[PDB]
């Protein structure tokens, strides 16, 4: 009357599925993983909280049918326990009940419902990772046009007495000065001073800044959708006493 | 030429003007200054267990 | 009639709002944490 | 990454379009026709 399960961290194979996941994103500019053994670490973590064996056994329309049930439910408790057991990690999970066959269908049980937590909570940190990747992303793009917009207006102001000099020094035609350049001539510098002015978005000129664009719009594309795995490999599956 | 460059710097009333990286500096500090911190909250725990009723 | 609470370093799922104010600063040249552990450590 | 890298290429490519469309008119406008014998409009190779 005492079912027991060996657990281990998972092997590599099991997590060839979040590993396509992590590559999507590595693309983006997003390195991003979930350790195998940290996900493990997290599994026995969750198994051993109290408060949720408490809202499983509730939960378990099984548990249900076999308010004093307070009382009932914290003793039932006390009978799942988790220890740590050297070449690799690993750690023997047990529950003890009255049939044989309860002992084991609750087991199994809990260690489903951990297991569907530890994966939840590991999609929405990647998922979160994304988002904040986003954010970032965009709110920099913004904000390195905005610098660039600056850098522009004051590149015009600097052509604008650019042309003054030239005029002045008499260069019409280019040529054949560290702070206003005057090589070009006035008839060039004219041009080219107008063509600035008519500048409306400085990304046109600009393939970094189209580039920042493109990944900001790859990076709110993306999605990390429902990945299955399991965040331990069983030495012994939950055993029928 | 240098005739009309000394009359254009004497004339120069902004620094900035001529300048893009203190312009810059200028959207940074109007940026710094818009900018909130206004009431995340959050648990500075995680619950193992939450306080049992004996 | 004792009660009892284990209490442990919050996980970065709780994190996230935080984070995305932590973002916010970053872009303004701004590097700000509130480190989880220590957030832990002052509450205990 | 193949994918990625060819329409970062694509986007510089457009906008060296829109900079030497920009290097013709200035060309022009300074009379360079002909290959000459500027950091932001290269006009050296001439109009033509």
């Amino acid at each position: 009357w005492t079912s027991a399960a060996v657990v281990t961290p998972p092997e590599p194979v099991q997590w060839q599925e979040l590993e396509k996941t992590f590559t999507k994103l590595r693309v983006l500019d997003l390195d991003i993983k979930i350790d195998r053994t940290e996900a493990f670490n997290l599994f026995i973590k969750k198994f051993q909280s109290v408060s949720l064996l408490e809202e499983y056994l509730r939960s378990s329309p099984y548990v249900m049918d076999q308010l004093d049930l307070h009382r009932a439910i914290v003793a039932l408790s006390e009978k799942m326990k988790a220890v740590d057991d050297s070449l690799y990690t690993s750690w023997t999970l047990s529950f003890t009940a009255p049939t044989s066959e309860e002992a084991q269908t609750v087991l199994s049980g809990y260690i489903d419902y951990i297991s569907a937590l530890v994966v939840k909570e590991s999609i929405e940190n990647v998922r979160n990772k994304l988002e904040i990747k986003t954010q970032f992303e965009k709110e920099k793009l913004a904000q390195d046009r905005i610098k660039m917009k600056n850098q522009l207006d004051a590149n015009i102001q600097r052509l604008n007495y650019s042309l003054d000099i030239a005029n002045a020094a008499g260069i019409k035609k280019p040529v054949y000065d560290p702070d206003f350049s005057i090589s070009l001539g006035a008839d060039g510098i004219e041009r080219k001073l107008e063509i600035e002015k008519a500048v409306t978005d400085v990304a046109e000129l600009n393939g970094e800044l189209r580039n920042r664009q493109y990944l900001v719009e790859q990076l709110t594309k993306a999605n990390i959708n429902d990945v299955n795995f399991t965040p331990f490999k069983y030495q012994l599956s939950p055993s029928l006493p």
